């Protein structure tokens, strides 16, 4: 018993860059999600259509405590997850994966950023043995240049992954910034 999907498989790592001499002093803090794509179904539920957002807090160790932020529901939503550096700068692994059932591999890569306007970066991880992967389009505003969207979809789609499962989500004031 149990289960069948479909799922577009994951890129060999040799299409998926690796943002050269990695900073990750000047990665950390605010970012906002201003374009996600992956292999995961794409969902309905209009709210999830969302910006959301997400703080690096570099730790003395030198992981990243990862807290993202959303409005769903009409509630603000958070979840912290710890990024522990990975074998090389830019790269990151899950810390405590123990404690996330059915999850069995975690890997963060940083494709791309110029660290204080955006960033791109890829997610790949296993979840009841499925392969997903993702890409965000990071910006330290809620918008970014139309060019940097186009060269996102670009990566995106060279990665084999169809315009329906690439989208911009809305920007919006509730949970991303929280209070006048
Ligand atoms: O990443 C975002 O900014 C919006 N995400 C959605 C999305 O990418 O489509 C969620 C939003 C989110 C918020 C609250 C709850 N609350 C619950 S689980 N309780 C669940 C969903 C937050 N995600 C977790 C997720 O996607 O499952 C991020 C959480 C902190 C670690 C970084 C992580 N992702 C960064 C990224 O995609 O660039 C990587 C990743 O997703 O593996
Ligand atoms: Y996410």
């Amino acid at each position: 018993q149990d289960s069948t999907s479909d799922l577009i498989p994951a890129p060999p790592l040799s299409k998926v860059p690796l943002q050269q001499n990695f900073q990750d002093n000047q990665f950390h803090g605010k970012w906002y999600q201003v374009g996600r794509a992956g292999n995961a179904a794409p969902r309905e539920d209009k709210d999830l259509l969302k910006m959301t957002a997400q703080t690096y807090e570099l730790k003395e160790d030198k992981s990243y405590n990862v807290t993202a932020v959303r409005f769903r529901k009409k509630m603000c939503e958070y979840l912290t997850m710890t990024f522990v550096p990975g074998s090389q700068p830019g790269e990151f692994t899950l810390g405590n994966i123990k404690s996330y059932p059915g999850l069995t591999s975690y890997l963060v890569r940083v494709v791309s950023t110029n660290y204080n306007q955006h960033a791109m970066v890829f997610f790949k991880k296993v979840q009841q043995n499925r392969e997903y992967f993702s890409i965000s389009l990071l910006g330290r505003t809620k918008e970014l240049a139309s060019e940097l969207k186009e060269n996102f979809i670009r990566f995106s789609k060279s990665l084999g992954l169809p315009e329906n499962h690439i989208v911009f989500p809305v920007p919006i004031d509730q949970c991303i910034d929280g209070s006048a």
